């Protein structure tokens, strides 16, 4: 109120002001809204007049749990493995039939079980959320997690008791509760997050793209291979999730080394020092919360692309499948996770991943920034460093090696919105931070619609838009507040700090 | 067990790893560098640029509010102010009610010109190290050569003080909140956010109203176009504009009679007061959420139509407030046709403004004053203007109503990403055409990213040349509603009534 | 609008209105009643109305 | 509804468009109340007595 | 008048659309009361009354062995009906809903 | 499912649901309370129910 | 005359422009 005092006509005629400005302001999001025409003769311009209004509701961040780029014995996961093997095997009198990396790959396989339990209990808790002001609940959230929303309705008791039996069978193995790795992955994948703390707010979720399936070799070693989770249009019933859990714990319950290591972690950390997955009942409902740290790391999130499988065909890159391996003959018996990024799921080059080869912008709210805020805002950020070298003469995709990544990486994002054409059903759009717009007339208004749906989300990921007609990318499509240019070594140092913090156990005698 | 955290066991590691420079100054091009050092082989596929805009200027035109006949709010207001002045000035007066109201409108255009040149003078003192747009981008947006204001500071100060001395010799009622509203809009700098590296909103008049008394067929207010952004106009051009504005009023007998009558009716404590200016005078950018709410719902109506406009198939559509005593029973008449963009062609982006507007607000509880102030710069088309002739290149529209001012344009001032990184002037409506060329898509994307830096920026309605399709409101919505032409026309007819309001005699 | 077509924004009617305002003071003019959602009239008993309806 | 039928108005229009009706009557009071008339004349007071009473 | 005019409501429906919406909500509430009576009856067993619960379940039109063998599915269906009914809003101080619920929930 | 088929996809029901929600609040709405495994109805004696059955 | 330094008139500018990460871990 700089120099405006009042009009003072509105004060002595407040009734005329009242019935002149009586408007409905609370439109329920979840449905299509037609604005109508101002000029009624404008129906002769069919598409030149836009009367459509579609607010999006859900953006699901699709992530992969990682140990954090181990390529030698001086890795954070290998130092954590040495600490946990010293505490379990030597500080407590543990068994001698396994090694320091067997314990850590067991403890990494336990996190996939905990993420799976958090995922199915989010599926269960979502299906009881119904609101008049939000018509996206719960079908858009259930579609974004990849389930059939009618199967969770018609089989609610079977779903709940499956969640409880998953938490009960997870007690057969032991993992320490003071690892904040498990606590962070549980806190991320259990939770609905609003973007600006209003009534008709937009919802952020975290769904696993894949989990790590424990594969036992002979004397060759021990692997962790991807187990793919359902994507946002799959309509998977309870039987599919039961199959996923059964081949997740198949090689774990019959393994004798896992039984020995489970008993060792149990007697080393006690019974109250272990991770407990708490049981839900019929009145357990999750609610959407407001967390400005979650939004801070969603805003500075850089997608790395699809996981590379053993069945994935990549010309010029034969052996680049994502796996956490361990061979005592290779690399001094170190845990090795060194993945190539930039894969989009096809045997060609995603041409827009070139736009992710400039230094990122770490944008933050406010004007004062805590150290914990900066270390939390960079958790989903992953910068590329170098091209992966192709074997042979020709190679269709372009793979990237990073300079460190955090305790999880983002694969892509999935946005759920309503359609602008009839019957105005839900629309599922999956995208990375880089978006290619090919030279075709049907892609421009589609990309502009996707851009306007993205800017509805408050701390949205920053986008990079490559136009194939121009051979040109545009940089970070976001509103910046208080930002800094971040190079690869700074982000690498922050990633090293967080991965060392996530795999630390304060239950141990290490620096009492 | 110890159960102390890792960050509490090594706080120095965390405070060393997170020491980063923030608060980058805006007004300056930044190159981000490469994370993949080999990526210089991809020439334009890697965007390493980062340009932040600083100034968006709302280019406006003061209106009386769509006069069609003698029952208009400005004619009712003319009747009430002439009854007030006439029964305070007992004696023989020769002017009508409409001569008095046209004198009041010309007084408003004078006050807008004075606050405009005073803003030119008071911007030039602004310096801060964390915003390099101060003060040259704000002077480029106002249409003045910035070096002329620095080199000729005393001549500029004398010119603005003499504008205040001359134009302040004519009386106008300060009970009318019309003048107070234009003074509020026209000499204030407004931040989009309450931070120090915030981006500035400004209001510059596109045109002003020149009096132009003629013959015996009443009076006729005609446009006088102001300098546009990027024009490096000097002090002599603003002096010529001033002398063109008050050519028919300085030393005039009828204007002196009307000024003395307004002085005797409304006392000297109840007249408007122009502000003086010295080398001490400077304005600071303030945070006003009432300004941002009407910048958000602003809808640009296009360029003003002049006598030298060559509209094919639309003769006589020039914008003019007329007072012919043989036409409409001597009523003040103003009904402009909108959708003109300066050229003699169709401008297919204005078809995107033929849908109902969205009125967006922050928060969840909205006051009636808040709702009615958020709709002050909005203007919706109602019908098409009828083409008189065989063929017609442009397409014009008629609104259902408009407030005391309409928006013509917006002008965004940013930095160029190519050397020497000088300022860039981008002028746009709410509607934006993207024709099918490679040099238009990335430029339009740059302009959209520049616009979404401004917090309560106006809502964009883009259209594409090969897609034959307009996209709707490109803006982030918080708590919106769909307005129709009748609701907005009711609000306009309320606000034009409230702005031209005077008290009674008792 | 048919009723006040020849009076709204009219000069002679404004002159006569200002003259009635100056002759009879602002406390001696008629006052129209405002109306909101609170405004309602109740049926009253008036024997003077009934005698002239009769 | 019978009192609205007797006054010549569609009763459903008054219920469906209450805010537009309130704005219209308040603007009639604002426009027609801008012309002065003597309240010493009991002619206006008599027509106000007859014309807005039940 | 209360929803549209006293509170600033939307203008795309009429006075009878609201009331037929509010009448359609009562069928949902009666259905939830009916299935929760079916669920609550099937756990009633008494030595002094051999009509419980088979005669009450037959009189409501259900298979009395289906409610026995699928008790968890029946209970979670009742709960999911009450959860999906929250997507629509109806005022609690209408005693219409309270009367129909009090009648159709009760032996 | 065919009771709520035309209700959940209807846009007018969504608008009217949001309108009743914001008009009556959240605590002013009908809540169907959740049952659990220990919720048993019991036969009661109500002389009003018998009065209307008779 | 004022004779106060530029760095005392804008200390926030100086403290923002010189916030750099030091103490890089060795072994890397």
């Amino acid at each position: 109120e700089s120099t405006r005092n009042d009009v003072a006509w509105y004060a002595r005629y407040p009734h005329i002001l009242e019935e002149a400005t009586r408007l409905p302001f609370a439109y329920p999001i979840g449905q299509y809204y037609d604005t109508g025409y101002s000029v009624a003769s404008a129906t002769e311009w069919s598409k030149y007049v836009d009367t459509s209004l579609t607010i999006p509701g859900v953006m699901c961040v699709n992530f992969t749990p990682t140990p954090g780029e181990s390529y030698n014995k001086n890795s954070p996961i290998n130092i954590a493995a040495q600490n946990v093997y010293t505490y379990v095997r030597h500080m407590n009198s543990g068994h001698a039939n396994y090694e320091q990396a067997d314990l850590m790959m067991y403890l990494l396989a336990m996190d996939s079980l905990y993420i799976f339990h958090s995922y199915v209990r989010k599926i269960l808790a979502i299906s009881k959320l119904y609101t008049p002001v939000n018509k996206y609940f719960p079908r858009a959230l259930l579609v974004a997690l990849g389930v059939d929303p009618e199967d969770v309705f018609a089989n609610q008791a079977q779903w709940e008791y499956f969640v409880n039996m998953v938490a009960y069978r997870a007690g057969a193995f032991a993992a320490p509760a003071s690892m904040t790795y498990y606590e962070r992955h549980a806190w991320m994948s259990n939770g609905l997050y609003v973007d600006q703390d209003v009534t008709r707010a937009q919802i952020y979720m975290f769904k696993p793209t894949m989990l790590w399936k424990y594969e036992n070799l002979g004397t060759t070693g021990t692997k962790l291979v991807p187990l793919m989770m359902p994507k946002a249009g799959d309509n998977r019933k309870l039987v599919d999730f039961q199959v996923l859990f059964n081949n997740l714990v198949s090689t774990m319950l019959g393994d004798e080394d896992f039984g020995i290591m489970s008993g060792d972690v149990f007697k080393a950390f006690g019974a109250d020092g272990l991770v407990k997955l708490l049981a839900v009942d019929s009145t357990t409902m999750t609610l959407p919360t407001y967390d400005p740290l979650i939004l801070a790391q969603i805003h500075s999130a850089r997608a790395v692309g699809a996981p590379i499988l053993e069945t994935s065909t990549l010309t010029g890159f034969p052996g680049r499948q994502w796996q956490i391996t361990q061979n005592p003959d290779v690399n001094n018996g170190a845990i090795i996770f060194h993945p190539s990024f930039g894969y989009d799921g096809q045997d060609h080059e995603e041409l827009s991943f070139r736009a992710m080869c400039s230094n990122m912008i770490l944008n933050l709210p406010g004007e004062a920034h805590s150290a914990e805020m900066i270390i939390e805002a960079t958790r989903l950020a992953t910068m590329f460093q170098v091209k992966a070298v192709p074997a042979g003469d020709t190679s269709k995709p372009v793979l990237y090696l990073p300079n460190g990544f955090g305790t999880e990486v983002v694969n892509d994002y999935t946005m759920i919105s309503v359609d602008k054409a009839t019957p105005h059903d839900l629309t599922i759009h999956t995208f990375f931070n880089n978006i290619l717009v090919p030279n075709a007339k049907e892609n421009y208004v589609a990309n502009l619609e996707l851009l306007n749906n993205i800017i509805q989300f408050d701390w949205a990921p920053q986008l990079y838009l490559t136009y194939g007609i121009a051979q040109e990318s545009f940089g970070p499509f976001a509103q910046l507040n208080d930002w800094t240019i971040l190079t690869g070594e700074t982000l690498a140092r922050m990633h090293e700090v967080c991965v060392t913090s996530m795999f630390d156990v304060p239950q141990m005698g290490f620096n009492k």
